[PDB]
């Protein structure tokens, strides 16, 4: 389920974060634009790039972590805040997260691996739901 999913992720989490973050950038085009030297390059191009790898390993250590304090897919309150809160990271909004985990469920769910993509689902709605809560538009 959705705890084993934390562990397999955990597991090669250079390569998930890579490979589902670019299903998130050629899904929604558009996003490529708040990390505005992303555009115009391709999958490898990107993969080739330092702040690309580090940063999205960086988001997904932070997500997987959200993840393992959640209870039944639902995130702590405090983490949501601290997540708001983020240095640097003020104009972040819930639309772009609600993306972001359409193109990891649909991964999941076109992977051969018994993922709980449901509970994803339902996790990256719980999240939205507790970053709007908290103040991110
Ligand atoms: C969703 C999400 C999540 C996250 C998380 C995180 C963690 C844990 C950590 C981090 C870090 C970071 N960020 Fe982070 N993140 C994100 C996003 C982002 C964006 C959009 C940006 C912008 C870019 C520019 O260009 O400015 C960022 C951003 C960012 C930064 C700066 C940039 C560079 O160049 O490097 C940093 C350092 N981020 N991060
Ligand atoms: C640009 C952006 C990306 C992600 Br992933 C989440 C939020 C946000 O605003």
């Amino acid at each position: 389920g959705f705890k084993q999913d934390i562990a397999t992720l955990r597991g090669d989490l250079r390569t998930y974060a890579q490979d589902i973050f670019l299903a998130f950038l050629n899904k929604y085009p558009d996003e490529k634009r708040n990390f505005k030297n992303y555009v115009g390059k391709s999958d490898q191009e990107l993969k080739s790039m330092a702040k690309f790898g580090d940063h999205t390993e960086k988001v997904f250590n932070l997500m997987m972590e959200v993840a393992d304090r959640a209870t039944d897919c639902v995130p702590l309150a405090s983490d949501a805040s601290t997540l708001v809160q983020m240095k640097q990271h003020s104009g972040l909004t819930t639309g772009n997260f609600e993306k972001l985990f359409v193109a990891l469920v649909e991964y999941m769910r076109a992977s051969g691996q018994s993922f709980d993509s449901q509970s994803w689902d339902r996790f990256g709605k719980n999240l939205v739901s507790a970053l709007s809560s908290a103040g991110m538009k």
